[PDB]
């Protein structure tokens, strides 16, 4: 019995920037304790839509840094349909290249909606024997795939299906990673630690934001009350404190500071401070590269 | 350790004919076993739109004869805002009257949105120490809200507050059933059995309808998922032969046969007969007029 | 032995509906366990602003329909320096007449600043021995003084001495409740429980907001800290799902409905529901018209 | 059981002097008593505006003579926004230089606002297990934090957010250290002595200055009443005598004068005397470049 | 061993008003506690000038509500020389007539100087055996010499001597009190308890005032200092709060109020309580129309 | 129980002459009986005025010769401002030097006054576990602060602070005598023996001399009475014979007449002879250079 951690990056658009100042904070205390990446203080990472550009980037390897760097400074031009996907692209690629989505380090769970046939999808890393499919991907594929949302981005065609953002679905990427944890790890859910850094997004459009909005809440509430019997076991890093905040690089300025103060918040709870003190995870793939098993 | 049975009762528009169908053909094992009802052989209750209204039917004790007399002989008038709900208000009171929700025989869970604050909303009743405000309601109200769509009806005031249809978000009424049967009433996940009668439904609208698919599929495995460890604990009473099928009372004619060839498919199968063949259940109500506790 | 209950209303002007909503439903659950008022289950009664005007009213007896006719139906006319304190005067003279604050039924605290010394001043009834002053006042002074802040009424002289609005300075009144029964009732910090029934507020005056909330914050979160050894002892009934809504007859209604949303969420925590299913609680006056030591 | 002893410095502005000769004369007895400093005699020190540049200093281990020469040799020139922060900033720089807040050798607390999301903070050296992000801070950039109010600095941004004066909220640096004591020290309140060296300050504008009057009165009052029960551990060197004189050199005159005799008053008693005659404190650094745990 | 209470009445000028209202509130506690005046509860009053006017009118037996009336309907008038005291006269002759000072109620002491041989003289009732000559006075011409001072009045001839105000040598009438009680009464220090309700005062001049200012501080802290081995035996009700105010009608309501406020904190120390709820005092009058022994 | 005898020196200006002669004469006692000055038979001494000076210089260990030289042969010179200090100051120098006021041998009490604050002073040796900051003054500085009167020499500042003349409050230094061994001592007064060696001095002028010798007279019968109990205890060497004298060289010789004749008048009394027949008298400094505790 050793703990199973999660990283939920839940998020959206240009708050994205929130996720990324909670994470290099984070980062740090992993660093402190002896860890190469925040990628190996947990067993799952589950993101949606621009979370999984953070998600992927995180289990990859990226310093946290150029995650960051990329909100700050190329924000604007990246967050026909409002956007052409170039410059995300090519920043991809910088980062990634050809690397496959069975090169990270850490078990990625990223959903996302297929078009074609219009039903859920989830692209995971073989971290079960039975995932065989999805770690031959570009990871810059999957990345333009889950953030790519109509009116946003184009869909994007990884193969001869187009995919769609997963946020339209799957708007809380913590039911995915404790679902995750629960079939394909067979984890007592006792055992299960999700950390949730997701961030607050800003007459037929009301109603589908209205949709959107209820869809996570409704999952994020079910999570919260299956990890009602274990204390603490649950903690998402939210900005409550923008909603209670009494007052584009002003808006840059108000992210940040959240970020830092939301991630100062958390290192001050000792359950938090305990993700980041135990021994590196090792991992076990079952098909890519890496295959261990 | 005595079986936790759930009736998750899915549906949309008139092809509640086809609910009603195998509701009115499972109601026949029900008393041949010598029961009063369909619904002394459940724990819970959930169904979501046109389901909310035959879940509360189910419920109250109505007669399944009347609840498939609304669909073919009621169901075109019924089934502004494309609809005046007067009908369906005239229907439900000839049904219901001036009953409250806490006056139903067997726990139902009815999901919704609230409009006003756009957040998920479930209309439960008295069935845990902690519900003790959704008893009150008017069931005619309940049943306005439930059922109740943008582009359908209009949105309906129970009370100071708006609700909208509860298909919108919580179109799978199977896992709020698993999930209260493990939130609510502490029951170990390898005694719930859920019965599960849905059917299959019939730019931007596209990505809507598309959106609700893929949200009612992400629940549905999971569901699925939760239950595989136990052999045939949750079984689907879908028209997955109107899939097959090589071929407005022509419509009726395909529906009614269809619930009546899936009720007979069902009732074939041992585990679905055993539903039926037990004791009444004994109800605990915590609130109301019925307070047992 | 005996849990000493608190119950530290907050309340700035119209968003007051708030606090006489949650008190309507909160009261429902007081009469359905045996009370006679919302007032038997409180030891002690705290407000500050319009929270005062609400709390000398829920301890006198007052019905707390009357409470909420009061911000739906007189509310836009209540609430030379922008108000005539004449209405007002007028409702409280119906409700209370010419009662002392020696007659109420619970023990209340009201802060308030003497603006002709300019210092802190706590107007309480005769619930310690030293306290033997105060119990000759009008309440309808006393709410006449406690709701009076600049810009927005006229100091109100109770008697040699002008007094201005408490919510300038003691803008949380559980402080309040917790030094009081620290203090005065002399009692162990394990034994007190907390009910804070508040409301969120809506370049020299921005600097003056941003003080007070910033002092209301300060003291907030000290009594969050007194009393985190002790779990659920100290819950805040406040309107954070305004802050996560999506979306003046209309804001009375936003009003009423998270009122109402609010306290249905209150009262699904058992240690809520335990505030009012206790034995009525016997007081001990040692001067004024009801002296019983 | 050892006793845990307080410096609350309270200091506004010019007559800050006041605190700086009080120190001075306390200093000798804890030289003469044998002790490097007065930071050595006790376990946390709490500031609010100037009295912040005067904790600093008095736990970075500067001679308190250096910071009596501060404010009569540059009293005038440091005390658009009325004062350039440069002067402070060259003699901060002059006295601490490049050095962070956890170089310091005693326990402080600054209170200080978030003008950002208009919030309390409190920046505090690394003496508890769950403070790990302020011991990072330019202690030069504290100081200019605590001691920036509107209308006398400007803004001071320490990193993403900007801060502004501290004494705006939290005008009473005794309640921090009391409940420092209390929520991080775990330390029992008979265990606490509190020796505050606190000055008195010398119709928007005069209803600002009211109202933090009258809250910093409040929180004196709180303090002093959850020591009463122990008598003579919260002492406060307030020139309670300059209120009684009968009677800017010449204010340097007085407030020098006023010193003298304040700190001369309490050596006269003897439980003040007894901060001084203690074996030298050892502290619990839990981060930062002295971790000790 | 019975305690021996003095009411030592410190004041000046027209500021007699915050003496008079603190003794119409202490008055009531008399009144309450079942005594027919607050001369009732002393075994001796001290007061010097204006204190001797109050002082003498108080051990008369007057009405506290007329000693009162003086000061804010007469105070202008009465408070050649500056003033002639044909008013204080007219009234003094209203108050007493006639009445020889044998006629008191309670033993008074009233110190003055006798201009002729220019030393100290005190005016005492008959409660010793060896006080022989000073209860033939007419309490009017004791009351128009304690009142008498150069620069205010004219030097009043009781007799064939001419006599000055009192406050000139024995400003602090609670040393006269405590002495008096040391060698008349022959009372043990541990059995006396002194309350003083005084007030403040608002080349050569400059330097008489301060001479007078000293004098009064030396005998208050050598009071102070006999005093200090028996804890809560000796305290002085002093506006204290009026050098704390942060701001002739409202002169009038500020010494009104501050007199309120001061006598309600005096009212809240259960050993200021203690000296109304005894048994009535009895005299033993050694002379004069009341001889008892 | 051993004798705590107390050395009162009273004086004003030339008419010193008689305390310096009457002290030269019990010098001679002193010497006879074995002890090595005057300083040798008293606990403490007193003194206020000229009195101070001579005072200091008694407990230094100055020969009384050189005292009585100061007056006959400088006392016209030194006995702006009608006086320039500067042959006091040379005097005091020749006498004195650098020493501190902790280099005395015997226990002195000098009252002054504070101008700056108009408060009293007093400038204690270290004999109380107490005084810690008056030990440290020049002896030169001290004198020139007690014989300081306005229109006699300018104030001194010895520090920050500018002292007066301390006969013009205390202008009885047997009071300071009886109280310092009632408070700093605690000393019961049987075991109190005070010798006073004082002297009788020689319109607004006019009223503060009367108040001048109405203040010491009240002091002076105060000590009077409160030593009666007690036969002798308390001896004034008083010029009551120049009072009684049927009839500025020959004014010296009137002054040493008197001052020889009051000594053998004093000489010729048991109790005073008593004073010096003991062993010499052991000293507890608690602070300065003669620390012995
Ligand atoms: N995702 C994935 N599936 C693979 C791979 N190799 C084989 N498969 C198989 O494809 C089946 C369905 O593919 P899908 O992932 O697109 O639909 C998935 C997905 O839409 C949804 N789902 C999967 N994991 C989830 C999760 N952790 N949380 C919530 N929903 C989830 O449930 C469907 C059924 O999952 P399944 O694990 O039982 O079977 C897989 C799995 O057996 C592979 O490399 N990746
Ligand atoms: N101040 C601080 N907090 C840290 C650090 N590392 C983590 N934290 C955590 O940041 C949380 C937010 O602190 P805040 O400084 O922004 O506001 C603080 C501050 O506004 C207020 N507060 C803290 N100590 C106080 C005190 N002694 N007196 C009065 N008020 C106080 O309570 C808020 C929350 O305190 P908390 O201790 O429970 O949680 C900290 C603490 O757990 C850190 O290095 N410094
Ligand atoms: N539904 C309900 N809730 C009540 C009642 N009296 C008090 N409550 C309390 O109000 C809270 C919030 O009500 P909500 O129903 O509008 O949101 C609910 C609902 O949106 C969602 N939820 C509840 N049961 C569910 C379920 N079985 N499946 C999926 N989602 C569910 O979780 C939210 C919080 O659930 P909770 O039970 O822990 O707290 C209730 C509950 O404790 C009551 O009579 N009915
Ligand atoms: N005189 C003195 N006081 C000191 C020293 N170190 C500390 N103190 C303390 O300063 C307090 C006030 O000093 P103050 O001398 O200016 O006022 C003194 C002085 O004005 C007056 N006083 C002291 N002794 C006296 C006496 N014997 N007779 C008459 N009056 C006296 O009482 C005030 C307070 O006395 P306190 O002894 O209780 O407190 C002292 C004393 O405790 C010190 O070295 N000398
Ligand atoms: N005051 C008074 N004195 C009387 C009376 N009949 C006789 N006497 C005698 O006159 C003597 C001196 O008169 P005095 O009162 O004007 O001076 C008094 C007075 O100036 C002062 N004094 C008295 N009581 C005091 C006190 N309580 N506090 C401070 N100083 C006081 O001490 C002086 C001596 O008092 P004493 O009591 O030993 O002797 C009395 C006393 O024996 C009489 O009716 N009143
Ligand atoms: N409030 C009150 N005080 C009375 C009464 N009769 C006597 N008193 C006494 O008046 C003193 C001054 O009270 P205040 O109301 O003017 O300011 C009060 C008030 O400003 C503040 N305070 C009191 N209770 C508080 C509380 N529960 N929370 C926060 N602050 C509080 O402390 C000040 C002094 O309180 P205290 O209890 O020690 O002494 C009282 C109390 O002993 C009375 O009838 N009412």
């Amino acid at each position: 019995m050793e703990k199973f951690q999660i990283l939920a990056l839940s998020g959206g658009g240009y708050r994205g920037l929130f996720t990324a100042t909670v994470l290099k904070e984070l980062e740090q205390e992993a660093k402190e304790n002896g860890h190469d990446s925040i990628a190996d203080c947990f067993d799952l990472i589950t993101g949606t839509s621009v979370g999984g550009i953070v998600a992927l980037a995180i289990a990859y390897g990226i310093k946290v840094e150029a995650i960051v760097d990329l909100f700050k400074s190329h924000g604007d031009k990246i967050f026909g349909s409002k956007y052409s996907n170039e410059s995300l692209k090519t920043v991809l690629e910088e980062w990634f290249g050809d690397s496959i989505l069975g090169d990270l380090k850490c078990p990625v769970v990223i959903p996302t909606i297929d078009f074609t046939r219009g039903s859920p999808v989830t692209l995971k890393t073989p971290h079960n024997p039975n995932l065989k499919r999805d770690w031959k991907l570009k990871i810059v594929d999957v990345a333009l795939a889950t953030s790519a949302a109509p009116t946003y981005f184009p869909r994007h065609p990884i193969g001869p299906n187009e995919y769609v953002a997963g946020g339209l679905f799957a708007n809380d990427p913590s039911l995915i990673g404790l679902h995750e944890a629960d079939y394909m790890f067979k984890k007592n859910i006792q055992d299960v630690h999700i950390l949730s850094i997701g961030t607050l997004s800003s007459a037929a459009p009301n109603i589908i934001d209205l949709v959107l909005s209820s869809q996570q809440q409704f999952m994020e509430q079910m999570v919260k009350h299956r990890m009602e019997p274990f204390p603490n076991q649950f903690y998402k890093i939210d900005e409550q404190i923008v909603q209670a905040s009494a007052q584009s690089d002003a808006a840059k300025q108000v992210l940040e500071g959240n970020g830092i103060q939301s991630a100062k918040v958390a290192l001050g709870k000792d359950f938090i401070r305990n993700y980041f003190n135990q021994p590196s995870r090792k991992r076990e793939w079952f098909d890519g590269p890496q295959k261990n098993v």
